[PDB]
């Protein structure tokens, strides 16, 4: 090149921060992620191998399945509440950013009044906790008492098997600060928690998998926690389980119940493993359901 030529710029590769704001009446919503998580989701899924490649291909994708781990804050003007955590370092190193997205979203762990999780699944519950202490220092953390009482019981962990054990200890650790401060509040089953927020159980996934509702001026937003894992395979065929279940059977139930409400009544549905932000609406789609990303919005 002439005299001085620059060298050719680096490719930069990072993402962008792993938030995505959405008014929902009054109220505040901003989808957080966690990162993302290769899943053989080939294996994982409760049918043949083949079936499943089939369906992903359909949709572009093959396996190992770059799978989202969504949160879910929401502002009510009253409270600062977040529905689900992500990981921490409980599932590896590419999970763990909700820390660094919630401040990117203009928040502080501190302003955090309540915290709501769909299940104790170490990619729901990590982010409780950095250095044993309690990572949302003023957060009341709420679950379903049979969930407490599957996850945080030494008995259940030395019955798991030895690959299942790691996610009792990551519970235990994960509430610990916050039981030994009196800041976890149980609920049982279906539950008023704030003024537009409810509890709605979804129990199958795990024994107290809970469905956050979240209501203003009409406008309704139904964080499905994981009811759904493979958004490619489980909306055209809602009966296909996954391992994750504790019961598969009352898994697949409590999804095809939430999808033909969803459908029926035409109000968007947020979930923790549908490619980020995961927020959509769902419609009737023959035998099976169909997924309506929203549409792209800016203030
Ligand atoms: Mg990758
Ligand atoms: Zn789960
Ligand atoms: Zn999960």
């Amino acid at each position: 090149g002439t005299i001085g030529s620059m060298a050719a710029a680096p490719q930069v590769k990072t993402q962008a921060p792993g938030f995505y704001r959405m008014m929902l009446g009054d109220f505040e919503v901003t989808a957080l992620s966690d990162g993302t998580v290769d899943l053989p989701v080939d294996k994982l899924l409760n049918q043949p191998p083949a079936k499943t490649q089939s369906a992903l291909a359909k949709s572009f994708l093959k396996a190992p399945l770059e799978t989202s781990v969504n949160a879910y804050l929401v502002n009510t003007g009253s409270k600062l509440v977040l529905v689900d955590t992500g990981a921490a370092g409980l599932f590896g190193p590419t999970l763990g950013k909700l820390a660094a997205n919630l401040k990117a979203a203009g928040y502080q762990p501190e302003q955090v009044d309540e915290i709501y999780i769909t299940h104790m699944h170490p990619d729901h519950v990590g982010g409780l906790m950095a250095n044993e202490q309690a990572a949302f220092p003023n957060a009341v953390v709420r679950a379903d008492q049979k969930d407490a009482d599957f996850w945080l019981s030494q008995a259940n962990l030395d019955k798991a098997p030895d690959d299942e054990k790691g996610f009792f200890q990551g519970a235990m650790a994960s509430l610990n600060p916050y039981v030994k401060a009196g800041k976890f509040k149980p609920f049982s089953g279906n539950t008023d928690l704030v003024p537009g927020i409810k509890a709605l159980a979804s129990h199958g996934h795990t024994p107290g998998h809970t469905t956050y509702v979240v209501e203003s001026k009409g406008q309704k937003l139904v964080l499905l926690g994981d009811l759904i894992h493979v958004a490619a395979v489980q909306f055209d065929d809602p009966s296909v389980t996954i391992q994750f279940d504790s019961d598969s059977k009352a898994a697949a139930a409590e999804r095809k119940k939430a999808f033909a409400d969803a459908a029926k009544g035409g109000y968007l549905i947020g979930a923790a493993h549908l490619s980020f932000p995961g927020i959509g609406h769902i419609r009737a789609d023959g035998k099976g359901y169909r997924f309506v990303p929203v549409n792209y919005s800016v203030a």
